[PDB]
């Protein structure tokens, strides 16, 4: 039967799922690691022991333990990101959508969800892989990994809580895909990993880490880069935060052993309840437990790895959204609200800048403010609001990606860059937030092809184009259809630095995406902060 | 007779001079101080002893000893600034143009020439006061003062060479005007001092200095401000330069007495020949001997005087030209030439920045470069050339004047600000230099009314308008004709910061002249340089 697949780990039984008037097979909740529970909490993952009999893979698995957004109860804009299955530490599973009839050896795409490294689920409606698998005829896999303290608590020097275990969870899933996807009709030689935000940072981290490079062929990064200021911490900062978490739970702090044992006796929600108390600064776009530059998963500093070409050389397709910072200003910066136009006073602007670049001294804060203030009209509320939106997006997402892009292209084998700037007609968030962080995902996953979701005919066309760009790239290392008549997405080169806009209008090519601001963020400001 | 005037210093005999088909009286070369020669070189000026008989004031006097421009022999663009009379240390004289018939008590305007404090003459053709005196019916005076080491060599603590004596020369001339102008038909209660560049800085210095304030009524500053970075030095830097001058002439440096005596035995040209060797940095727009913050002529730092309102409160009219920096880039920055379009490479741009802000550390240089580089088109030669032109003009002239303007207006009784941006049709300098430092002077002095000088009919109209604005302001403290139908030059206020463009097009009002760049130069950069 089509729904029965024998893998190196044992037999698995899937389910037939309807998709746009047709059908495909889905193998949901396949285990790829032993549950990281009890004494294994904080530890590197262990491979799942093979099983006898047939594993029932007809339903989604549990989501990993995580902080749950309750800022807007019942609001779909925020709840579409919350776990939609019961949470459990026993959450290391992957999902596979397979075209029907089962292919023999086709293109494989593995999705890595985002969520600031503290949240996320592979089972969200926006990550439903059936549309992409069906429309592009690819085997679509979505993995999972531990987030928050469970996946990133780091006490460097200890083997009980070394840090980066969430990344190792992702690596283990990629190993399982490499070893077994052939049985589902996928070609292990042609695996593209793709993810957004923390998932995009993760993809870049696998490109960098020597121990992950051989597990995939190509990569797609959406609104995320390994060098993002929020994506990693030093082992000293990781240690300080782990100790501070312990201090919040009245743990014995005499030794790592004492600390870890105490943290292991706590129920999941006890760690989550105090997780946010360990941040070193009053800030926005900063998360507690994230990857650590350990000297193992990451051999040396990310910057030196990027500068020396110490990373997997292959093709990459990546990009950013127009208003990456709005989600974060709404949730923490003074003056912003979901139900107002959020025009920002000069003082709230100043407060926002301080929260946005928490690590900056006063000279640094002045540099940023000057760079984003129109002094001919400084009390303009809309300009202050949009300026902050740009500060947050440029600093945390766009400029780090542009730095990654330029460093990468020097050694890589092919780069395609995009600027997604279409605001969905059915967006439930207010207009001031614009093209929000995370909102290109629904187009990548084909949601607009579903009539009941209320997208326009051009948005469905945009979705189909993006899906075919992503899949063709996964398949060939080039998003363009060979011998096609359609407009060509040009290669991003060190010299011309071309990129295309991604929206419902006829393709348009540009060059040097936000160079003015990124020279400020990537070259000048760090020089200023390092000198003063 | 109309050409005979009895003053408190003795009788003076002038000459009748033709002016635009009519005539007026001119009293040229009237002495206002004893010749500052021999043992009086470097000393404060002494008032001229009264004379018996009649002083022949029919011809221009000698010009003060100064460096002479030989960069373009025979070229009128540069030679129109060079002394046009024999040079001599016996050069403290003033000139007066009086309408005919002699008025009884009319508006007085006293001109203070510029020249970077190291050069300048009251006898230049562009400073001919007959047109303005005739057309506006004002008594026009042009004074003179020692420049270079002769007027500004400063060994603070010494009475033989205290510094600032060139400013005291100007003050003595203003005292003579106050005491005697009534005999020429001028009203001592209504004296307006006006000057350009170093002369404009001088005017602002008299506004600041307690010992000069009572000598005039109102002020006009053209492309110059007392706080300009090149207009003054500390007593320590003044001393170092004086000692270095001595070192260049093989002087005994054991004491001030030994140094000064040696400097006094040298012929004028010997000091001038090594004058430029004392600058502390490789730079442009920096001059050797300038005013010193001595604690006497200037009670405290210029900034604290400006901040506390420690200055004469009255009305001021001032402004800048569009391309203040071009003259200086042509003469010293790599890549610029008089006969080429001077498109600047990225490297010459960098070299220019270093010469333009000689006091800046590397972080400072990077800040400036970033602020003026279009990173989307950084190898554009015209943009690099124009960017440097703006760097030089903003830093040395425009932003210091804007800082002066805003500090002044808070305590003053009326401010009128202009932006002169008309390029004369008959300019002999190349097009790339634009509206050059010093080139609004010919319009202020009415040269365009002289047919043989080849100006257009609209330029003559512009000249007449400017002359009437200046004179009406001198007379009333307001450039606008009361009850006129013409467009009104609005008052510059702390709140609205309005200014007008000055050109052949219908008046246009704007606000916050070059605010973006001036916040950089007046607030951010000094904060950066002071911290790092
Ligand atoms: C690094 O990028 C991200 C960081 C956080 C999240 C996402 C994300 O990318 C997006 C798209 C996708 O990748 C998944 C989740 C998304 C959207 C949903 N949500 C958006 C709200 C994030 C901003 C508020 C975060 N919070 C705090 O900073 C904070 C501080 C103290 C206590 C509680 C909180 S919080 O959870 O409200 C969480
Ligand atoms: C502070 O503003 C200024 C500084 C210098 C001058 C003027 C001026 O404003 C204008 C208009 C008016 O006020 C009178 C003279 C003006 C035009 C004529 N000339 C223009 C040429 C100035 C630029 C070159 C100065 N030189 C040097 O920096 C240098 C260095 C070493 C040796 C020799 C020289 S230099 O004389 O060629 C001299
Ligand atoms: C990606 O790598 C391939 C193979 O290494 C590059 O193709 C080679 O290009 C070189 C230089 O032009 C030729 O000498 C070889 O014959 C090519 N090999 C093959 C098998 O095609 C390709 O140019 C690279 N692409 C980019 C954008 O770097
Ligand atoms: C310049 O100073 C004059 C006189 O000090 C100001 O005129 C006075 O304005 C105050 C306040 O409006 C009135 O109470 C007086 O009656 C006015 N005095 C006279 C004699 O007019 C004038 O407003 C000031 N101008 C500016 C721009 O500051
Ligand atoms: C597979 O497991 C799910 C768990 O709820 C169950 O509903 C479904 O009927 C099961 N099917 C088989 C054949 O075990
Ligand atoms: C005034 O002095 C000048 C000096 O050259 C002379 O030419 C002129 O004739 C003199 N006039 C009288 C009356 O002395």
């Amino acid at each position: 039967s089509e729904l029965l697949v024998n893998t190196k780990s044992g037999k698995v039984m899937g389910t037939r799922v309807p998709v746009l008037s047709s059908h495909i097979s889905a193998f949901l909740g396949i285990p790829f690691a032993e549950p990281p529970v009890g004494n294994m909490r904080f530890r590197r993952p262990e491979p799942k022991k093979p099983w006898s009999g047939v594993w029932n893979a007809s339903t989604y698995p549990n989501n990993c333990q995580q902080y749950v957004d309750e800022q807007f109860p019942g609001f779909s804009g925020s709840e579409m990101w919350n776990p939609n299955r019961e949470m459990s530490e026993d959450c290391l599973y992957l999902n596979i959508w397979v075209p029907s009839p089962r292919p023999k050896s086709t293109t494989v795409m593995v999705w890595i969800y985002g969520g600031g490294f503290y949240s996320g689920s592979s089972t969200l409606d926006v990550y439903n892989g059936k549309y992409l698998a069906y429309t592009e005829e690819v085997v679509l896999v979505s993995l999972s990994y531990r987030v928050g303290a469970f996946g990133f608590l780091a006490l460097h020097g200890s083997q009980e809580a070394p840090g980066n275990v969430g990344l190792l969870d992702q690596r283990m899933a990629l190993q399982w895909v490499h070893d077994n996807i052939q049985f589902f009709g996928g070609d292990p030689k042609t695996v593209t990993i793709f993810g957004e935000s923390a998932g995009g940072a993760s993809v870049g981290m696998h490109i960098l880490s020597p121990g992950s490079r051989d597990l995939f062929r190509r990569a797609i990064l959406q609104s995320g880069s390994p060098n993002c200021p929020w994506a990693s911490v030093s082992v000293a900062e990781g240690r300080r935060r782990a100790v501070e978490l312990g201090r919040n739970l009245n743990c014995n702090l005499n030794s790592d052993e004492e600390l870890i044992h105490c943290l292991r006796e706590k129920k999941p929600q006890e760690l989550i309840d105090v997780e946010w108390n360990v941040l070193p600064f009053d800030s926005i776009f900063r998360f507690s437990f994230v990857p650590v530059i350990d000297g193992e998963f990451f051999p040396t500093s990310l910057e030196s790895m990027l500068n020396s070409g110490n990373f997997k050389k292959t093709q990459i397709l990546l990009g950013v959204n127009k208003d990456e910072g709005s989600f974060f200003l709404l949730y923490g910066a003074p003056g912003f609200s979901k139900d107002s136009e959020s025009k920002i006073s000069r003082e709230d602007f100043m407060s926002g800048v301080k929260l946005s670049v928490p690590h900056a001294n006063d000279l640094g804060l002045d540099a940023v403010t000057l760079q984003y203030t129109d002094w001919m009209d400084d009390n303009n509320g809309i300009k202050n609001r949009d300026g902050l939106d740009d500060i947050v997006g440029d600093h945390n997402v766009i400029c780090p990606l542009m730095h990654f892009v330029n460093k990468y292209t020097k050694f890589g084998n092919g780069t395609y860059l995009y600027f997604f700037n279409h605001r969905a007609s059915n967006l439930v968030w207010p207009e001031w937030m614009g093209v929000i962080h995370g909102y290109e995902i629904e187009f990548v996953f084909g949601l607009p092809l579903v009539k009941e979701l209320n997208y326009t005919a051009e948005e469905e066309a945009l979705s189909r184009r993006i899906m075919h760009y992503w899949a063709t790239f996964a398949k060939t290392g080039n998003p363009n259809e060979p011998h096609s008549q359609e407009s060509k997405w040009p290669l991003f080169t060190t010299k011309e630095q071309k990129f295309i806009d991604l929206n419902t209008e006829p393709m348009k090519v540009h060059q040097r995406l936000r160079v003015q601001m990124c020279v400020f963020w990537n070259q000048f400001l760090p020089k200023l902060l390092n000198a003063t």
